[PDB]
C-alpha cells in the first residue's frame, strides 16, 4: 500500500504517467480506438492482446512488467441514462479489483465515459464520484489523467473539498 493513501489530478497524456499501472479507457473489442485508448495503443501496444472484454469489465494485459487494466465504460449513446450509470459504476468496481489484486501502490485513471461515449454530455461529476466509491476503499495513490483545463480546476476541487 501507499503510507498515506492520496488523490491527485493531472491535465497531461497518461502514456507520459508515473505510476506503477495505468487504467486504459478500452471499448469492448480490444481496438487501438480514439483518445486515451489510442495514446495507450501507440505506448503499450502488447497490452492488446487478447484485451477484449464486456461494458462493466475490467481485463488487465501485462506490457513486459507494466499492467494495463482495460475498463470498458458503457456509451451513453447506446445505453439509457440509468443502465449506462450502472455499467460506469461496475466498471470502476472492476478496475478497484484489479489494482488489489496486482499490489501495486499507485495507478494512473482517466475519467470513463467522458470522452466519446458521454453521449454528449459533461459526466464530470458522475465518472468521478464513481471512481471515488469504487477506489476509496484501496490503498494505492491514484492520479487521474485529464485534458482539458476547466476540468483539471473542477477534479482538483473535488479532491480538496474530501481533504
Ligand atoms: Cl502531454
Ligand atoms: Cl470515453
Ligand atoms: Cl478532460
Amino acid at each position: 500500500g501507499a503510507m498515506a493513501p492520496s488523490y491527485r489530478v493531472k491535465r497531461m497524456d497518461i502514456a507520459k504517467n508515473d505510476e506503477e499501472c495505468v487504467v486504459n479507457a478500452a471499448n469492448p473489442r480490444g481496438l487501438p480506438g480514439d483518445g486515451v485508448c489510442k495514446a495507450v495503443y501507440k505506448k503499450w501496444p502488447e497490452s492488446f492482446k487478447n484485451s477484449a472484454t464486456p461494458v462493466g469489465t475490467a481485463k488487465t494485459v501485462m506490457c513486459g512488467t507494466y499492467p494495463v487494466i482495460h475498463a470498458v465504460g458503457p456509451n451513453f449513446s447506446n445505453y439509457t441514462e440509468s443502465e449506462g450509470d450502472r455499467e460506469l459504476a461496475a466498471a470502476y468496481r472492476e478496475v478497484a479489483k484489479e489494482v488489489t489484486r496486482l499490489g501495486v501502490n499507485s495507478v494512473a485513471i482517466p475519467l470513463l465515459s467522458t470522452g466519446v461515449y458521454s453521449g454528449g454530455k459533461d459526466r464530470l461529476t458522475q465518472s468521478l464520484n464513481h471512481l471515488f466509491t469504487a477506489m476509496d476503499s484501496t490503498d494505492a495513490d491514484v492520479v487521474i489523467y485529464c485534458r482539458d483545463k476547466e476540468w483539471e480546476k473542477k477534479i482538483s476541487e473535488a479532491i480538496q473539498m474530501r481533504t
